[PDB]
């Protein structure tokens, strides 16, 4: 069960760097259409896996799709290959802050304490860098509410056919109301995002969000590994330290 969330970290961490690889080749020539086609291509490779409490899903999906994911997409233009991932990784603190007050109290002396060290090893480097940090704070508020609102239903509603299916078509319908090689990189980015968000939901089913979201912020270390090997990040001395505090806290939350 625990690996399912650890798999959610690496796969979104590699995918959120190939999205930076997409923008790095034209420098945000198209801000918004990337996210609209993102869910458009996502529905088809999500349905490729094939071969009412719906309100609680849609009210958290519009709280993290129209304002959470695409803000991580367009509102994070070039501030960093992972510099948005760091401060958007305080979202478990916003999620645990909401989860503890909505009939979910299962934390220990070294379960949220590992989340605390994971945030303090990031906030210290947060200012080692306006619009980018704004939405990166917004992505933290949005995904943290979605994690509890996704865990809200989570009964007679499977992680795929109701959890991630309604979550995808809701944001895809939202952009419909708000409105070659790139399609290969887009469908490649869609292929990595959809195994990730399902694996995050499979970790949300059996494992509590306080630990499932806490193992997810491993997506901050893999998003620097992919961003320094596939992309050649400068990796100053402060990067290895923040990479260590976020994994040193991962081994406190996992145990
Ligand atoms: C994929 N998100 C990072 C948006 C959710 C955590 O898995």
């Amino acid at each position: 069960g625990v690996p399912f969330g650890l798999l959610s970290g690496i796969f979104w961490g590699l995918g959120l760097t190939v999205s930076a690889y997409i923008f790095s080749i034209f420098t945000d020539l198209s801000p918004f259409v990337v996210a609209a086609t993102h869910d458009f291509l996502s529905i088809f490779i999500l349905l490729a896996f094939l071969l009412i409490r719906n309100v609680s899903v849609i009210i958290g999906a519009l709280l993290a799709g129209p304002i959470g994911m695409q803000a991580n997409l367009y509102a994070v233009k070039y501030i960093g290959s992972s510099l948005a991932s760091s401060v958007s990784a305080i979202y478990p603190a916003i999620s645990v802050l909401l989860a503890f007050f909505f009939l979910k109290h299962k934390i220990s002396k070294n379960t949220v304490f590992g989340i605390v060290l994971i945030i303090g090893g990031i906030i210290a480097q947060t200012y080692k860098v306006y619009i980018g940090i704004l939405c990166a704070l917004v992505c933290a508020i949005a995904w943290g509410s979605e994690s509890v609102l996704s865990s809200f239903a989570m009964e007679s509603e499977l992680s795929e056919i109701e959890a991630l299916l309604i979550r995808q078509v809701t944001s895809f319908l939202s952009y419909l109301v708000i409105v070659g090689q790139l399609l290969g990189l887009m469908i490649v980015f869609a292929a990595f995002d959809m195994i990730s968000y399902l694996a995050y939901y499979i970790a949300i089913n059996r494992l509590q969000p306080a630990k499932a979201t806490g193992l997810n912020v491993s997506y901050v270390v893999w998003t620097v590994l992919f961003a320094v090997v596939f992309l050649g990040a400068p990796l100053d001395m402060l990067t290895i330290m923040t990479s260590l505090v976020v994994i040193a806290g991962v081994y406190i939350i996992i145990k």
